[PDB]
């Protein structure tokens, strides 16, 4: 074949070439020593990797049987979980020791943006989303109602623009209050004796807290902009009477700029579809362009220059601080196969290659962490041993890369049940590497359903968000983080807002996350990060965290409360709706995944709301239907009929290729069907083995 032999490994030429010609040059790592390291690391860690996955299966089988032989005793269930080593002892209190971590992670609370690394233009916008226009975010979304008069048109609408301006003035009043009066009545800004002075019609005033004045641009006498800081986040008022908006403005203001996406996660996992060496290389190459600072379509932003209150000069980061999300322990990829032809573990490969590439970001670029850290998000881990394994992998990789030990820092996803109930030990296992924990609530619900598949029928998918287990899971995660001393040291993060068009709703409800003590939470786009930034100005996360300290708000019993439905909880019509809804979302996502290699896309649901979502929402839907089928809530004819019914709608909702009417001939349709009908047999309900196989199948058919 077209592979390169190195030890026991056979590396796809496209990857070998990528590494030698693009990734390695500029790192000072000897190419031959690198490849020897890859061979050695894969050979050494592969057995432990496999045994961990086998252990998952064995635990699940025991729980499966336990439920089959079962009016539901929690004392018994809990002592059984401890017996089989599912529930492990909680360690004594400790504080994490992770050092050399940047301020964007240790200290600054704010939005965290996640983007598919395979999409270069998306990744570019994400990195540039550290600063974003509040006016654009308000004007373009439904935050400002399109009520009579204020509708978006083909051209600028002055009625709407004025509501945007008023909305921002109120934000300023709430965030950076004047000693007296309102920003709404401002006519000018000036800096005098190093102090911000605001002109109102009748008199002048300063800030109630002059500590919020951070800097300015242009002459102090008539600044071209004024820079404020609040709860550690910057706000920049652009002052330009010459501009169109500025002309209509009372103080010549052109825009309000928010520091928005403080950090960004470049994603190789659930938001992308990458099933072979060509796909991985595309991803790795974008990740390289990001770290080298030369990725272009439009290019990456430079730092920002300001004059300090006093009159000196300083600078602020122009770009979002980058994490990379590697895949988890489950999958293999044929990017590399061994002599026997066995595919190599993809997570192992990601650590080596994304780690290698990240070195560039530590270096002056013809730039990322100034403290010398590399930030890797690791998803879908089940328990402390799997966490320890990930740390051992990073340690071995650091050795191959000639990096100081603990350079490679870990963002722990809390998105599997065996991690949730052992969270303190999982953190302890990574106490010198961990830079965040985060509630991946969607995968977590998929795992919740699969783990208790045999217990009985589960509540409807929309009911899950408010079940006792998930509310406890959220509080427990924050409690464990704070108890491990995350305050001032590491992020406590919460989940993604998936309704991309419902920004009014996001601004209304997503404030609950910072109020819950989360120093960060996930947004889908630059625009959403700007709007989500508002919440951090309203909530004092540091204070909230201090108030939460030492609280223990979720019991193990609460964590373990299985979301079983009550006897006969559903009328026939509600059942049908749940089925159609789930089939619709499965089909809408899968069709783009299998046909176009698109791992994340705005997909209208049944009620026709635009949902982003990724692989995890597929995991939830397939497991729920698999659970209902397993326990006789629905029949196989129900599933099939629903799939055939929703298919044409999906086709219609959509370079596309219709699934209907020849379903048995549609690879996408059959993948969706397989996900449901084989759902119960997928390891932890994971959708990758099926998706990957079907996408490779589609690629092979397209080729001929
Ligand atoms: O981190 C994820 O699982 C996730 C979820 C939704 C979206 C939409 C774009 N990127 C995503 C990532
Ligand atoms: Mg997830």
């Amino acid at each position: 074949t077209d592979r390169v032999s190195v030890g026991n490994l056979r590396i796809a030429r496209v990857l070998y070439d990528f590494v030698n010609n693009e990734a390695l040059p500029g790192t000072d790592i000897d190419p031959d020593s690198f490849w020897a390291g890859v061979d050695k690391v894969v050979a050494d860690l592969t057995p432990q990797n496999q045994a961990l996955l086998n252990a998952r299966d064995e635990l699940q089988a025991q729980i499966d049987k336990w439920h089959r032989r079962r009016p539901i005793d929690m004392d018994a269930y809990r002592q059984f979980l401890t017996e089989i080593g599912y529930l492990l002892p909680e360690p004594d209190d400790f504080t994490i020791t992770t050092s050399g971590v940047d301020a964007e992670i240790t200290t600054t609370a704010g939005p965290q943006l996640v983007v598919p690394v395979l999409n270069a233009r998306f990744a570019l916008n994400a990195a540039n989303a550290r600063w974003g226009s509040l006016y654009d975010a308000l004007y373009g979304t439904d935050v400002i109602p399109e009520t009579d008069g204020a509708e978006k048109g083909p051209t600028y609408n002055k009625v709407r623009g004025d509501k945007v301006i008023a909305y921002a003035r109120k934000f300023l009043d709430d965030s950076v209050p004047l000693s007296s009066g309102s920003f709404g009545d401002a006519t000018g800004f000036t800096v005098q004796d190093g102090q911000l002075v605001v002109a109102l019609p009748d008199k002048s005033t300063g800030l109630a807290n002059p500590g919020q004045f951070a800097g300015y641009t242009g002459a102090a006498e008539s600044p071209t902009s004024v820079l404020l800081i609040n709860h550690g986040l910057h706000i920049e008022i652009l002052i330009d009477p010459e501009s169109q908006v500025g002309t209509t403005d009372r103080a010549g203001v052109k825009d309000v700029i928010l520091e928005s996406a403080i950090t960004t996660i470049m994603d190789f996992e659930d938001s992308v579809a990458a099933v072979d060496a060509a796909d991985k290389v595309l991803g790795y190459r974008n990740w390289l362009g990001l770290n080298k600072g030369d990725l272009a379509a439009r290019v990456l932003n430079r730092d920002r220059n300001y004059t300090a209150p006093g009159g000196g000069q300083f600078t602020l980061p122009g770009r979002s601080l980058m994490f990379v999300r590697n895949v988890g322990h489950l999958m293999t990829n044929d990017a590399i196969v061994d002599t026997d032809g066995s595919e190599v573990f993809e997570g192992i490969m990601d650590a080596l290659f994304t780690g290698l590439i990240a070195i560039h970001g530590l270096k002056a670029s013809d730039i990322n962490s100034r403290t010398g850290s590399i930030y890797i998000v690791k998803p879908k881990m089940h328990g402390p041993a799997e966490v320890a394994f990930t740390c051992e992998l990073f340690s071995r990789v650091e050795d191959v890369l000639g990096l100081p030990q603990n350079t490679m820092k870990i963002g722990i996803m809390d998105e599997e049940r065996r991690t949730t109930v052992n969270l303190k030990a999982c953190i302890k296992a990574a106490a010198d590497r961990v830079v965040f924990i985060n509630t991946g609530f969607l995968d977590r619900t998929g795992d919740e359903i699969h783990t208790s598949m045999e217990a009985g029928p589960m509540v409807r998918k929309g009911t899950m968000k408010s079940q006792p287990w998930i509310l406890a899971y959220e509080d427990h995660n924050v409690d464990a983080g704070l108890a491990a001393g995350f305050s001032g040291r590491a992020q406590v993060g919460k989940g993604m807002w998936t309704m991309t068009e419902l920004m009014a709703d996001m601004v209304e409800t997503k404030i609950a996350q910072p109020r819950a003590g989360a120093s960060t939470a996930w947004v889908p786009s630059p625009t959403a990060a700007t709007l989500h930034a508002l919440h951090y100005h309203q909530v004092d996360v540091a204070a909230v965290q201090q108030g939460l300290a030492g609280k223990r708000r979720a019991t193990i019993e609460q964590l373990l409360t299985i979301p079983l439905a009550k006897e006969l909880a559903w009328a026939p019509d509600e059942i049908r709706e749940e089925v159609d809804n789930n089939c619709q979302s499965i089909l809408g996502y899968v069709v783009r995944w299998v046909d176009q290699g698109v791992g994340a896309s705005k997909v209208p649901d049944i009620h026709d709301v635009a949902l982003m979502e990724d692989r995890a929402t597929l995991r939830i839907s397939s497991q729920l239907l698999a659970n209902w089928l397993r326990h006789g809530v629905i029949t196989s004819a129900d599933v099939r009929a629903s799939l055939e019914r929703m298919a044409p709608l999906v086709d219609r909702q959509n370079a596309y290729r219709p699934m209907a009417p020849n379903f048995d001939d549609s690879i996408a349709f059959l993948a969706a069907q397989e996900l449901i009908l084989s759902g119960a047999q997928q390891p932890n309900g994971y959708t990758e083995p099926i998706l990957h196989r079907r996408r490779r199948e589609f690629k092979a058919r397209a080729a001929e």
